[PDB]
């Protein structure tokens, strides 16, 4: 069976918790926010995003929630606080794991709070609901076994680990399908091609963005149905600008911490990606998957 | 002023003359062929391509021809033989220079035969005609001063080094303009994006493909007029398949020579690029530039 893209993932997310601390919001949510109201700060928007997702799971207290690619815990920690469920978080980052583990010590609840350095490929317990925010772009990747063919194992797996009322909220960056790209009038100048290369080179090695039809094909092949396609990628512009701005604001702390080049790399990364979503070149979609 | 992309260029073209010898035609022409007649071998097609270009220069004997990015000499060596002009060749490859230099010893003529390790940025003599086949994609590159803004220096320079009847045959891979890409129905799946990244990573670091309108803008800004746009990119499929096939044919010699990975890399490179032109994602154009 499958090998998790450990080293690829670690090269990014294990860059330094203090480094990310500088420019992420306070909840350290590392995925597209949700400006449900025009006046939310970034941090309130991250809450709104977490909420928005968790609400779709029809969670009841006592249930077990699996969070795949649980980042820095915000989603788990929020799922317990606001829903009273037990949570299991999957991550491949040592830093993220270290931090979620400690962040758990703080607040208390009769609910289970587990973070693991485990891949979805290796998970094998029964759960009630599933959430994954901004991790999916790594699932087509593997320790030398990459391929969208992997989505197939994925959806069939977690269809089988969940009850008959089982639900999955898959939140992920996407790219337009043939028909829709044409319809958008999308075009790929040389600057853009250089950028993606830069991204796949300096930021997210082995990352693969799905087309909605890919998520359909493999999900339904497993028996899933999409109760909703919530396209919300426009929110990534405010998000990404916020991150970029904060990083710039801490330019001197950041150069002090992980170096000159990295400020440049990440500023370039953050500024650049903003435009991708501005231009509708990329999107973010939240699939509500049911049986 | 400008610094030539020496190390970027050397990383590719200085891979090994024996290595390229294995799969290039016998003239070792490293650019899109021209199957002027359906039955030409690759080698005859390279001649047809060289001819096709040189014919546009209205060369007379005694004239001086500058070949920019003269590759492995085929164009120079052909320009003397069939036109009786003196030739200067510019290259940044040590291997290419070594080889053209020796290849010159062989055949003889009262005509000057010069190959130099010099950039177009550094050239400063007067010439009658100018040819450049498959080098142009490196002109927007520089030793830390890349940018299409460079084309401006280029065209203004060689407008000034040539007489009033001066002509330039610019032969280069291109990419579609906005309007035309849309019209072609072009689309950039993830596989394609991964590929370009692979290309700009493992094959042609810093390479930049022009849009026809870019060549127009900068050329005319210098005073040039395009007497013809000869689009001939479809020929690159036969060319690239030929190269790929030959390399495969010599798989064992090649693995013996520069290693396992490199056979893989270059097979992947060659096979892959073929499709780019098959799909009209990229093109090849020959600009006849006049005053
Ligand atoms: C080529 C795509 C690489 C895979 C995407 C990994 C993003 C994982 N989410 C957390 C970070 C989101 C940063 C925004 C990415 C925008 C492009
Ligand atoms: C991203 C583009 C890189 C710059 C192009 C350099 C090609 C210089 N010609 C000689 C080699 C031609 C090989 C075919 C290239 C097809 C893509």
């Amino acid at each position: 069976q499958l090998k998790p893209p450990v080293e690829a993932v670690r090269s990014h997310y294990d860059k330094s918790n203090e480094f990310f601390k500088l420019w992420l919001d306070p909840s350290m949510t590392y995925s597209c926010a949700y400006f449900e109201r025009p006046d939310m700060t970034l941090e309130e928007a991250q809450y709104a995003k977490r909420k928005l997702a968790l609400d779709k799971l029809n969670l009841e207290p006592g249930m077990t929630l699996l969070d795949i690619g649980c980042g820095w815990g915000s989603t788990m920690r929020h799922a317990v606080a606001e829903y009273d469920v037990n949570v299991i978080g999957l991550t491949l980052s040592e830093n993220q794991y270290a931090h979620d583990k400690a962040m758990f010590d703080e607040v208390d609840s009769p609910r289970r709070k587990e973070v693991r350095i485990q891949g979805w490929e290796e998970f094998d317990e029964p759960v009630d609901r599933i959430v994954s925010l901004g991790a999916f772009e790594h699932f087509a990747d593997g320790a030398g076994d990459a391929g969208f063919e992997r989505y197939d194992t994925f959806f069939k797996k977690f269809y089988n680990l969940t009850p008959d009322d089982g639900r999955m909220l898959l939140h992920t960056i996407t790219i337009p399908d043939k028909e829709e790209a044409q319809e958008l009038g999308l075009t790929s100048p040389m600057s853009l091609l250089r950028f993606i290369k830069f991204i796949l080179t300096e930021i997210f090695p082995g990352g693969r963005l799905p087309r909605i039809s890919q998520v359909d094909y493999y999900s339904s092949n497993a028996g899933w149905k999409v109760e909703r396609y919530h396209r919300i990628g426009a929110n990534y512009v405010p998000t990404l600008n916020a991150w970029a701005d904060a990083l710039q604001a801490h330019k001197d702390e950041a150069i002090a911490l992980k170096g000159q080049e990295t400020c440049d790399i990440y500023m370039h990364y953050l500024r650049g990606c903003s435009d991708l979503f501005r231009d509708k070149y990329t999107d973010v979609c939240q699939f509500t998957l049911v049986k």
